[PDB]
């Protein structure tokens, strides 16, 4: 397209060249002739040695949780016997008293893995591994830990106990600890605790189990594992990369402190690449009653329920001894479709089979459940009076959550429509019935486009066979999968491994931060290495951030970017609010990109409450500081003014206060960095009104999202920066509510995430002027003398020397940063030269340094 003007005075032009001036800058002359065109863009000690995280048993005056000494109260000098006695003793009194957990223990000691017991506590007691195989439902996950702890409490060791659980999945975490505790009469914060990002209620410091995801703990393994005895990693078979990651640590660990227990629990797969990796561990075998499970494909479903769609491909392939209008009915089938309408035929077909059971549907992830659901809730046949239908996904409250275990009125169906949550990591009871999609929900990112694909693709004859035997618990079942015969022949055996498929730089970073040694060294020794190209562009990536030095080794930035548990570049994007003093709005921005949406769309097109917070500065990530600041407000009145503000708003109130909670973590772990509380004060703003403060926010987190630029053209269609086409996302602000077109001051706009579904998508969307693009969205700058080509897909019409000069502002401000993270209370002396670059860039930041005024239309 033609070179876009950008409107810059000559009062600016004369500023900028004298900050250049004043502060001795580099700047790239202009070219001799417009033909050959020029870029305007310009050690710590070493070791090769293999780290070890060091390890060390529970201490009476230790608190392993919190990391530090019991000071005060009895457990500072109480000994290891007066401990055990009490607990011992309290544990007795509650078990002789308690009628309601005298029934809990019953149904406890009917679980399959109850007649093990003996065989595994003594397996780990003899040895520093051991592998725990055996089907979903036995107890493994509830019970093996409780077996640990109640062995140490009844033989009068309950001090000597200390348990680690790790889980793949935040809400397997959460869920577990509440379900454990539950199941010992407590609620989480005594003999069971839970720890994930952003959430913690700690156990007590003696005889506990703290459940937590692996990442909690490899960012709390800085000071090693501290007054623990035992390491439970659970679901190994799920191939969590970080999982994955934690088995190489815990190897090491292990190998050098034996007295160490680690126990792996693993569904029923070939665990003998575990085994030999663990130097050959015993593996104790886990099983109970399963009942036979009829399983049906998708050429059976239609025959069965005669069923007929609306008006390469294994669904043109159908064997001989079906019927013609079976074989006509498939072959109009999208494979990459889920058919809904089938769905519903198989519920009723069910029905007739006249064998109460409840219905368990594997459906991708929460856009086809929430679309199954509305499907149903259409047909009034799928009432109260017959069916109780139960959506299953991680983001559903948690109350909602438990009611796909609750028993159901006679003569009424309980269907959940689940993740594969409810493949191996969750049991529902009363399942009968298994409706499988065949289908998976995988995050794809490619580096190389900066392309998320949250991509359906198929499941493995692996999964297939698990589904199928969540049918066969209770009585004998049936299993319902929608593909072809022809389909399951080409499915592979198993999924990909996370490690083969996912970025590694928060794994290079913990690696760094842990001293473990080198990335690839370290990665080399995983049970199953990543490729080298992922390994490459981790090292990249650091290197590009200047997380790593020359030689590989931590920054005092990449040590920072290490403590914080989101993506490095909004790590830095932090620093830099911190150096602006605008660090807790960008810290909410960073929280943000951790938690679905707060409002409450329902996959529509904004309304007018919702627009209205983005005032009119055409953003998203507005909009989003503005809900926050006004819930905040209406917070003060109480808990009843929160919750009428937020249905007044349509906001989802937990996500809000989970978001707050998690920026209120980040800007801790800044303060303890080094980092001045006066430069993360809430600020108050106005979304229509002149505000630097909000200006500069919009400036860093074009930088955050790099590269994610974008040019609108007209309507939804926009231009990426591969020069392809894509679609304003129909969530955003900046999507039009119907047919007036907005008139954008700018076509330039940074965003969230790049989406691939069946078109490219931008999510998230900001508009930012050509300013704000060349200094924090632009990594590579050619001028010609009168037109500047930015990341080879965009043309400027803008003087070279202000081109030039912006991007000597970007180099200042990339070495303050340096400067600052190895000393950050120089934020606090506001030096003189700092001063005098920040409050340039302060300046270009503002919508009228681009000629653009946001209140005029
Ligand atoms: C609330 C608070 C106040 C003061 C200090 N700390 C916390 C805290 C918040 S979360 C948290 C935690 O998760 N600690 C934690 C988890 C895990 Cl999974 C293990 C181990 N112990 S260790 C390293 O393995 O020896 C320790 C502690
Ligand atoms: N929240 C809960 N409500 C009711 N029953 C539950 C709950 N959580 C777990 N259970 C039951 O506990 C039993 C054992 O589950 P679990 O320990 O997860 O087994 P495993 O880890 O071996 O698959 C199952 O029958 C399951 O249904
Ligand atoms: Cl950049
Ligand atoms: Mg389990």
């Amino acid at each position: 397209v033609e070179p876009y003007k950008v409107n810059l005075s000559q009062d600016l032009e004369h500023q900028l060249q004298n900050v250049i001036q004043e502060l001795n800058l580099e700047i790239v002359p202009p070219p001799e002739d417009p033909f050959l065109p020029v870029v305007l863009n310009l050690p710590s000690q070493r070791q090769n040695q293999i780290g070890v995280v060091p390890w060390s048993p529970p201490q009476s005056n230790w608190n392993p949780w919190t990391s530090s000494n019991i000071d005060e109260g009895p457990l500072a000098y109480a000994t290891p016997e007066q401990i055990s006695m009490d607990l011992k003793n309290e544990l007795m009194y509650q078990l002789e008293q308690d009628h309601d957990l005298q029934a809990i223990l019953q149904e406890r000691e009917l679980l399959p893995v109850k007649k093990f017991e003996s065989e595994i506590l003594e397996a780990i007691s003899q040895n520093s591994v051991i592998i725990i195989r055996g089907a979903t439902g036995c107890g493994k996950t509830t019970q093996v830990p409780q077996f640990i702890l109640d062995d140490f409490i009844q033989n009068d060791r309950a001090a000597e106990c200390n348990i680690v659980v790790t889980q793949p999945r935040r809400i397997s975490a959460v869920s577990v600890a509440e379900r454990v505790a539950y199941e010992r009469g407590e609620e989480p914060g005594k003999s069971c605790g839970y720890s994930v990002r952003f959430e913690s209620v700690l156990p007590r410091p003696h005889a506990s189990i703290m459940f937590c995801t692996v990442g909690v703990l490899l960012r709390k393994l800085e000071a090693g594992i501290r007054g623990i005895s035992h390491v439970i990693v659970d679901e190994i078979h799920e191939r969590d990369i970080n999982t994955d990651f934690l088995l190489v640590v815990l190897r090491d660990v292990v190998q050098a402190y034996p007295e160490v227990r680690i126990v792996l629990m693993s569904a029923t797969i070939d665990t003998s690449m575990f085994c030999e990796y663990f130097f050959n561990c015993p593996i104790i075998e886990v099983y109970g009653r399963t009942y036979p499970v009829q399983e049906y494909f998708l050429e059976d479903c239609i025959q069965m329920t005669h069923f007929v769609p609306p008006p390469a491909n294994c669904n043109l392939i159908c064997g001989d001894e079906y019927g013609p209008e079976t074989r006509m009915s498939m072959a109009q089938l999208n494979e990459k479709e889920t058919p809904f309408e089938l769905i519903e035929a198989l519920l009723k077909y069910i029905e007739t089979l006249n064998v109460p059971g409840a219905v368990l549907v594997f459906l991708p992830g929460w856009n086809l459940i929430y679309t199954m659901q509305k499907h149903l809730e259409m047909n009034p046949h799928f009432g109260s009076h017959r069916y109780q239908i139960l959506p299953l996904h991680s983001q559903i409250p948690r109350e909602e959550q438990r009611k796909v275990f609750d028993p159901v009125p006679s003569g009424v169906t309980k269907v959940i429509l689940s993740t594969n949550i409810a493949e191996t990591s969750i049991t529902i009871n009363d399942v009968v019935y298994v409706i499988d999609s065949c289908k998976q929900k995988v995050k794809l990112f490619t580096a190389h486009n900066n392309m998320t694909n949250y991509a359906t693709v198929w499941a493995s004859k692996t999964n297939l066979e698990q589904r199928k035997g969540r049918a066969g618990r209770v009585r004998p079942g049936f299993c319902f999968h929608l593909c072809s015969r022809a389909r399951f022949e080409r499915l592979e055996t198993h999924m990909t491994p996370e490690m083969f498929r996912t970025p590694l730089h928060e794994i290079a970073l913990s690696i760094k931060l842990l001293r473990l040694g080198g990335i690839g060294q370290f990665l080399a020794k995983a049970i199953e290495p990543p490729p080298l190209d992922a390994v490459i562009e981790a090292e990249h990536t650091l290197r590009e951030l200047d997380a790593l030095d020359a030689n590989d080794e931590l920054t005092p930035l990449g040590r920072i970017l290490a403590k914080l548990p989101i993506e490095p570049r909004f790590g830095k994007m932090m620093i830099m609010g911190c150096i602006f003093y605008v660090g807790d709005a960008v810290c909410t921005i960073s929280a943000a990109t951790c938690f679905p949406e707060p409002f409450i769309s329902e996959g529509k097109r904004l309304g007018y409450v919702h627009r209205n917070f983005a005032g009119n500065r055409f953003s998203d990530h507005v909009a989003l500081l503005s809900v926050f600041q006004a819930w905040d407000d209406a917070r003060m009145g109480g808990e009843e003014a929160e919750i009428r503000f937020c249905e007044h708003k349509r906001l989802n109130m937990a996500t809000l206060r989970m978001t707050w909670e998690a920026k209120v973590q980040l800007k801790e772990i800044l303060i303890n960095s080094g980092f001045p509380e006066d430069c993360l004060l809430t600020q108050v703003f106005t979304n229509t009104g002149p505000d630097n403060n909000l200006d500069v926010v919009i400036s860093l987190l074009a930088f955050g999202v790099y590269p994610n630029v974008c040019y609108h053209k007209e309507k939804r269609k926009i231009l990426t920066t591969e020069g392809r086409n894509a679609l304003i996302h129909k969530s955003s602000v900046n999507c039009p509510f119907s047919s007036q077109d907005m008139k954008y001051p700018s076509p330039f706009f940074v965003f969230g995430e790049k989406i691939r579904t069946r078109a490219i998508s931008a999510k998230g969307m900001t508009l930012v002027t050509p300013l704000q693009l060349l200094l924090f969205a632009s990594k590579k700058v050619q001028s010609d003398g009168q037109i500047v080509l930015v990341d080879d897909w965009i043309r400027l019409q803008i003087s070279h020397e202000a081109a030039a000069c912006i991007t000597a502002l970007r180099a200042a401000m990339e070495a303050l940063v340096v400067e600052v993270t190895k000393q950050p209370n120089i934020i606090s002396q506001l030096d003189p030269v700092n001063e005098h670059m920040l409050n340039m860039i302060r300046q270009i930041s503002r919508p009228s340094a681009a000629g653009i005024n946001l209140m005029i239309d």
